């Protein structure tokens, strides 16, 4: 299968697109404010073959943590990085502190707390709060899904977050959601408390194809998206530079 994509950001420079992940790196420094999103607008687009979406994550040794963008087949508009500063005090990315990949996946859709997907194709299913929580500045708050979502055979469900609430400041830590039952961590790097009450939608279901799930650390994959127990491991794809897809 073949990805294609178009490219252009005098601030950014591509490292490589190789065994499926096209990594970008920053040419400039990347000033944070404390208690704010910080966004990097990539000049990026893409469109991945037939039954696969796209996973957008940012890596850095800094105290800055990014949001893992889900993003859609029929999504045809400019890739942007959501980022939130983890200290009270401003902190930068030196030129080639961040690190910013993209790569393809396999996924299933099935058929509350479970919600049908938004627009024709979309990978995420919404899933709704069961109680209403107080999230406080600087602050985690846990809650658990422990109701069993639909089987889908060779897919293995996967909680990530929205991109609209990361924008307000809050984070989902990406989970698979296994046979028990899964606990969900939000944080607030915001600097107001934030009230999210019962039904409200929080995250959202992803079924990924079971290759993108591993314990071995290769080409192809990587410990960044969904943490040390499961590396995401990408669709061996081919990237392909298509310019007139960039708007
Ligand atoms: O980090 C992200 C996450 C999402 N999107 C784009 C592609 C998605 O299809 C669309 C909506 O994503 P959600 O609101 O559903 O997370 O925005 C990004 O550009 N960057
Ligand atoms: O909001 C989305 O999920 C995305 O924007 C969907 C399409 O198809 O364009």
């Amino acid at each position: 299968p073949h990805i294609r994509y178009a490219f252009q950001n005098d601030k950014l420079l591509l490292q490589q697109a190789s065994v499926g992940r096209l990594t970008l790196v920053n040419k400039t420094t990347i000033l944070l404010r404390p208690m704010k999103t910080t966004t990097v607008d990539l000049g990026l687009y893409a469109r991945p073959p037939e039954g696969h979406g796209l996973m957008l994550w940012g890596s850095t040794s800094r105290p800055v943590t990014s949001h893992v963008g889900i993003i859609d087949p029929g999504y045809t508009g400019e890739l942007r990085l959501i980022l939130q500063n983890q200290r009270r005090y401003n902190s930068t990315l030196r030129p080639s502190e961040l690190k910013i990949h993209l790569a393809a996946f396999r996924y299933a859709t099935p058929q509350g707390p479970i919600n049908h997907p938004q627009y024709p194709g979309d990978v995420g299913l919404d899933v709704s709060l069961p109680k209403d929580l107080a999230l406080f500045p600087h602050q985690t708050v846990s809650v658990t899904l422990t109701v069993p979502p639909p089987s889908i055979p060779h897919h293995r469900p996967t909680i990530f977050g929205r991109s609209g609430l990361a924008m307000q400041g809050i984070l989902v830590k990406p989970c698979r959601w296994r046979r028990g039952g899964v606990d969900v961590s939000l944080t607030n790097f915001s600097d107001q408390t934030v009230f999210l009450n019962k039904y409200r939608r929080f995250c959202q279901l992803v079924y990924l194809h079971k290759h993108h799930l591993t314990s071995f650390y290769s080409p192809h994959s990587d410990a960044g998206v969904l943490g040390p127990r499961s590396l995401f491991r990408w669709a061996s794809c081919t990237f392909e530079e298509v310019p007139s897809l960039a708007m």
